[PDB]
């Protein structure tokens, strides 16, 4: 499995295509996570997602996001090669975890994991990048209480072509509870705001240790996310892609103040929280402006908070490539990978 440079640990997930083990590299001791991607050529979309995944990785260099420490290179043929092997920064557990379970998780710790949460959000939007699927089980912490964002198969750009469709039917479960409002009512509008969306979704979750807007389906979400924010307004309802969901909400009977859905809640921690959680994509705050909110005063620092240049572009992901092109694609991406440090 990890040739002969790693030792296998422990097991840390086995579901989905892929299995995580915890691992030491022989010669150094330090530890990392391997990932085992299986069959990874076989789907045409998990292949895309793949590649999409390494390169986009691959671009990013900034502590509060997981970095590819090594790729192993392929041991058999060409034709052979069937499973792909990344070995990512180790951590030692996810904010679903900390939320729920039985440790500490003081508003020091809420006010610093949301740091370092929108400072990572900061420069992964600079590079025109959207994460699209943030939530706690995405987002990695160890002892020290540092934080990393991870996964990024839902990550994908500013352009959206009429492939607005596309996320109009995709798959999301569970995985609702986060997902902005102008994706579940295809608004047309898909800029790095959708992310804040789920931020300040993560936020309410640490504030009350509780899910805020947990959907048991489509239409209990929109109802959980109206029951808070109130009736959409007039602008939102028109631009609402499937005029069933608009009919549905136009066939419907005020926000309630976040004071009361919090009830004691930190001033400064719900003054945030609101200026996130808003149907309009374009009145939500920016990652960088809420860097500086008085919330976050305490580790505010604009000489680290870098943003990522040069942008990140999605053009080997648009084009319709063949199965055999995306494994050419995924293999060149590793040699690269060992073209660039080891
Ligand atoms: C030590 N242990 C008992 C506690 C624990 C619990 C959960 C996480 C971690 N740390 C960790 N460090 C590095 C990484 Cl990379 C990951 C990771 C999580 S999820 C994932 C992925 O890519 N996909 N997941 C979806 C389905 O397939 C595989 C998993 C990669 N986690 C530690």
């Amino acid at each position: 499995d990890v040739g002969d440079e790693y030792e296998i640990i422990e097991t840390i997930g086995n579901g989905a295509y892929g299995v995580v083990s915890s691992r030491r590299r022989r010669l150094t001791g330090q530890q990392v996570a391997i990932k085992k991607i299986p069959n990874a050529f076989d789907v045409v979309t998990n292949a895309k997602r793949t590649l999409r995944e390494l390169k986009i990785l691959k671009h990013f260099k900034h502590d509060n996001i997981i970095a590819i420490k090594d790729i192993l290179r392929p041991t058999v043929p060409y034709g052979e090669f069937k499973s792909v092997y990344v070995v990512l920064d180790l951590m030692e557990s996810d904010l679903h975890q900390i939320i729920h379970s039985s440790q500490p998780l003081t508003l020091e710790h809420v006010r610093y994991f949301l740091y370092q949460l929108l400072r990572g959000l900061k420069y992964m939007h600079s590079a025109q990048v959207i994460h699209r699927d943030l939530k706690p089980s995405n987002l990695l912490v160890n002892e020290n209480c540092e934080l990393k964002i991870g996964d990024f198969g839902m990550a994908r750009g500013l352009c959206t072509s009429p492939a607005e469709h596309q996320y109009f039917m995709t798959e999301y479960v569970a995985t609702r509870w986060y997902r902005a409002p102008e994706l579940m009512l295809s608004l047309h509008e898909y800029t790095q705001a959708i992310d804040l969306w789920s931020v300040g979704c993560i936020f309410g979750e640490m504030l009350a240790r509780r899910q805020l807007f947990p959907g048991k389906n489509y239409v209990h979400q929109l109802q959980l996310i109206m029951m808070v924010l109130g009736t959409p307004s007039p602008a939102v309802i028109q631009a609402v892609g499937a005029e069933r969901v608009r009919a549905y909400i136009q066939s419907l009977p005020q926000p309630v103040p976040w004071e009361t859905v919090y009830p004691g809640a930190d001033r400064q921690a719900l003054s945030l929280l609101g200026r996130m959680l808003r149907f309009e994509p374009s009145a939500r705050i920016s990652a960088a402006a809420a860097l500086r909110h008085p919330f976050l005063a305490k580790y505010h620092d604009p000489d680290d908070e870098p943003d990522c240049a040069p942008p990140f572009d999605f053009a080997f992901d648009r084009e319709a490539l063949t199965r055999e092109r995306i494994k050419e694609a995924i293999v060149a991406e590793i040699e690269d990978f060992h073209a660039r440090r080891e």
